[PDB]
């Protein structure tokens, strides 16, 4: 149905905008990317950079993953990101999100040959 690297791109890449254009960005994008299909995904981050720039994080600062694996990496530079978090007024299937646009470092887990992002761990 989907490989981990393609799922990462679907859930986390928005190379087509430099930032969230409106407070409704998350509401639109979490629907469009099919993150509201069977439940409201409670938190998600979109990265406004090229896939290459995000893949390159896999060779940057090695850091511990939240789950305790050691295959996580922190971006040297900040990156334009948009944090999407479910609101309290949100109830499936009417998923509602707060949109937060910021410059943060991203932390992703990388696997495979080629070594590519497969999980978005945090932004710092
Ligand atoms: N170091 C690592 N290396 C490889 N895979 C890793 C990993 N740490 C976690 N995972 C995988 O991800 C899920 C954990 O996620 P968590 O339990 O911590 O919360 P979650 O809501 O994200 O659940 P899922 O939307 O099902 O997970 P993903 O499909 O990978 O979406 P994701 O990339 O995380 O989006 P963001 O919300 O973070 O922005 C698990 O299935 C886990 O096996
Ligand atoms: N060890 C390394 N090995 C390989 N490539 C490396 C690297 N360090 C950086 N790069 C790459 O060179 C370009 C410039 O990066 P640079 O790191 O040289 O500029 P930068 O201005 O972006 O850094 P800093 O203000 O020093 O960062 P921090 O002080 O830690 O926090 P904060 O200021 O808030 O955020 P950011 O400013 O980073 O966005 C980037 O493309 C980056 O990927």
């Amino acid at each position: 149905k989907e490989t981990a690297a393609a799922k990462f791109e679907r859930q986390h890449m928005d190379s087509s905008t430099s930032a969230a254009s409106s407070s409704n960005y998350c509401n639109q994008m979490m629907k469009s990317r099919n993150l509201t299909k069977d439940r409201c995904k409670p938190v998600n981050t979109f990265v406004h950079e090229s896939l290459a720039d995000v893949q390159a994080v896999c060779s940057q600062k090695n850091v511990a993953c939240k789950n305790g694996q050691t295959n996580c990496y922190q971006s040297y530079s900040t990156m334009s990101i948009t944090d999407c978090r479910e609101t309290g007024s949100s109830k499936y299937p009417n998923c509602a999100y707060k949109t937060t646009q910021a410059n943060k470092h991203i932390i992703v887990a990388c696997e495979g040959n080629p070594y590519v992002p497969v999980h978005f761990d945090a932004s710092v």
